């Protein structure tokens, strides 16, 4: 199988990059690591594409430091994220939370793992009994911020059990995969923030969905990553779509 | 030091409690609560417990800080122990059992996580600061609106960001490490903050009321920051939420 060789190599790279990012903690680092990752992959697979518009070509979708604010603050959640898409479909994902030393991996059809341990999403379907994760965002536009908090307020209007935030899209999503959280939602993310972790959620038995309710669009700047379709749709139903410039357009 | 025997004993008790709490994650609140109280009473029969504060040696305990997290296996669940003599916190112990991080601090002797010394951050500019907070378990219309309002006001200053791991004690301990610059919340209780408060100040941080005045342990309010300048900027922007006190 060809793509299994790519994954083994990607896990090697993600750990190599993670150690570099965590050494730095112990920005210039982000450029330094992305160049290293792209150069490494190009030296082994020179016919592949990269993002940091998606064609059917084997493509590497890289976020060398997911959680840049965390990185600056030494807040213990900083991730290296690598997603691999063939025929516009994610085939495997790698998310290495380096401070945690947690290597999240998932291959299409083979399930999702954290450091060799099988991951399964939670069973919860009642949004009233649900724990969510999200990020407030990097935009400070009063109109956007109001929308973000209103959605958060609306979800607190419903008696949800709670809302958490570790400052990382990929790790927030990985926490859904472990079952620790029931669902994740955010508007303002980019494809490189979620391409690695999306497949880890779905291979944990989760679902990816657009906040409109429709199918998850990798370039929409929007994502719901839930444990099941029931909880995802309820979230989509309750929050309001925020207009934002698409990744391809 | 007579209270050093108390602290050594308290750390062992916390880890034991944490072992039981995490084991069930892989009723519990009652078991651990009874475990701790019956253990300290058998060693120190005349000490007080809270979970009103006299000069008497008093243990302020939270057997499971992060109840929601516990139910959801969200990997932040703490055992918090504060110990007060003469109405002032002498030592504090916070054990985050999922991540196996034992936070400890004795007044005057510094703050530690797994025997590794802690130091708060240097940041004084609030627009370059990372805050931690908690939206609380309260679903009161007047409260929830004011909570998100206060958060909006701080987020629009703007701050570098806001985080939430779902535990007052662990949020505060993250301030002690330097990973976060400040913690704030209204709606907490003395037992949520008694253990972590001294860990912040021994890491070099400050405790403060949202009014800008001295920290009041029974007031339901708290700002645990790296320094006075950052704490006061937070107090300045925050609207005080009315709540019944712990000693009322």
């Amino acid at each position: 199988d060809p793509w299994q060789e790519c994954m083994d190599y990607a896990v090697t790279l993600a750990r190599q990059a993670g150690e570099v990012v965590c050494e730095a903690i112990k920005t210039a680092t982000d450029q330094k690591v992305e160049k290293m990752l792209i150069s490494s992959i190009k030296e082994k697979y020179p016919s592949h594409s990269f993002i940091g518009i998606l064609t059917d070509n084997p493509t590497w979708i890289i976020d060398p430091i997911d959680g840049t604010t965390n990185f600056v603050h030494r807040f213990p959640f900083v991730a290296v994220s690598i997603g691999f898409a063939v025929n516009k479909k994610i085939e495997f994902g790698v998310v290495y939370s380096c401070v945690e030393g947690k290597m999240y991996t998932a291959r299409k059809g083979k399930g999702a793992f954290c450091n060799g341990q099988k991951l399964q999403v939670s069973q919860q379907e009642d949004i009233t009994k649900s724990l969510l994760v999200t990020e407030l965002g990097s935009s400070r536009t009063p109109e956007t911020v109001r929308m973000v908090l209103s959605n958060m307020e609306k979800l607190f209007c419903i008696p949800v059990h709670g809302i958490r935030s570790v400052g990382t899209a990929a790790v927030n999503m990985c926490l859904v995969a472990t079952g620790g959280a029931d669902a994740y939602y955010e508007m303002g993310i980019h494809c490189w923030d979620v391409a690695g972790a999306g497949i880890i959620v779905t291979e944990a038995g989760g679902v990816l969905m657009d906040v409109t309710g429709g199918p998850f669009d990798l370039m929409s700047r929007r994502v719901i990553a839930a444990n099941n379709r029931i909880l995802a749709e309820r979230i989509a139903k309750e929050i309001q779509v925020i207009p934002l410039q698409r990744d391809d357009e």
